[PDB]
């Protein structure tokens, strides 16, 4: 399975090892997200929670309390200072992350809320709801921006491109959704052949490329400005849960994802290899995520095992 890099390194295969298992959660272990500078980790859970932790360490830090109902994602500004929390209370949290302080709650969905994420400017936040929409919300007012209908089931994840400019959403009616920011136009909609539902989608770290996960075992990777899916990862076991997924990008290029056997998969990107399937939880692996600048891995499971855990690799 192993990768070509530079001079010397023609075989890389990943080596992530657990370090650390952060412990805390009475409940299933939802969102899992390192702060945008590296020194933190914010966990998000179905015990109306967030904790965060160190990233390298994994000490414990602080309790982040106010939802009234369980949370299914988390998200950081790009300064590593304000929190965005989705939940089953049909409302988002802004958090000062210093003070643990509800900043702003964002009131307007009909529905649980699923998903969110900051721009990359962070003066935006986008969600996706069980209401079926994706809404844009102003962070420093509260506002609605827009509302945008965006599908016909509910919205299993939202995420903004590297200039803030596009939004990129997945649903459970198959499909993923490219907005425009400005305009709230549907630019294009992203479906193979067959139709399954889609668990999770996220820009590459360079906008180019999106990254889908669908109910039927699979990854794929698409190329964006040509609607052409260009890569396939199976090997996993994804036919249930909405699970995260990631770009590994501090060492070699990797596909990391969680799957329902209990695992952390690793793929090679490029030959769609499985390059490593990593150990430790007793539960299905739920949330995923991988440092800013370290080849640190944080993985969550679900209410059978209620931990986090963080591997370390040497690529």
């Amino acid at each position: 399975g192993g990768q070509q890099m530079g001079r010397g390194s023609e075989f890389v295969k990943p080596n992530y090892a657990l370090k650390f298992t952060l412990a805390g959660h009475t409940k299933a272990v939802s969102s899992v997200k390192f702060s945008p500078n590296g020194e933190w980790l914010a966990s998000s859970s179905a015990d109306k929670l967030i904790k965060i932790w160190g990233a390298y360490d994994g000490k414990f830090e602080k309790t982040i309390s106010g939802h009234k109902l369980g949370i299914s994602d988390v998200a950081w500004s790009s300064d590593s200072n304000l929190l965005v929390s989705a939940s089953d209370d049909k409302t988002l949290k802004i958090w000062d992350v210093s003070s643990g302080k509800c900043l702003k709650t964002l009131k307007g969905h009909s529905n649980y809320v699923f998903c969110c994420n900051f721009n990359p400017q962070s003066n935006l936040i986008v969600s996706g709801s069980f209401d079926e929409s994706v809404r844009i919300w102003d962070v420093k007012t509260g506002k609605c921006l827009k509302t945008l209908p965006a599908h016909s089931d509910p919205v299993s994840a939202v995420h903004f491109n590297r200039d803030g400019s596009l939004i990129v959403s997945s649903s459970y009616d198959g499909l993923c959704r490219i907005w425009d920011t400005a305009s709230g136009q549907c630019l294009k909609t992203l479906i193979d052949d067959d139709n399954p539902p889609v668990s999770f989608v996220k820009f590459s770290p360079n906008g180019k490329y999106i990254l889908a996960a669908t109910l039927d075992n699979t990854l794929k990777l698409w190329d964006y400005s040509k609607g052409k899916c260009l890569k396939t990862y199976t090997g996993h076991k994804n036919e249930k849960y909405c699970i995260f997924a990631n770009f590994s990008v501090t060492g070699g290029k990797w596909i990391v994802s969680g799957s329902e056997d209990n695992l952390v998969y690793i793929w090679n990107l490029q030959t769609k290899e499985i390059v490593q399937k990593l150990q430790g939880h007793t539960d299905v692996v739920i949330s995923t995520a991988c440092h800013p600048t370290e080849n640190i891995i944080a993985s969550a499971a679900l209410e059978n095992d209620k931990t986090i855990k963080l591997y370390k690799s040497d690529c």
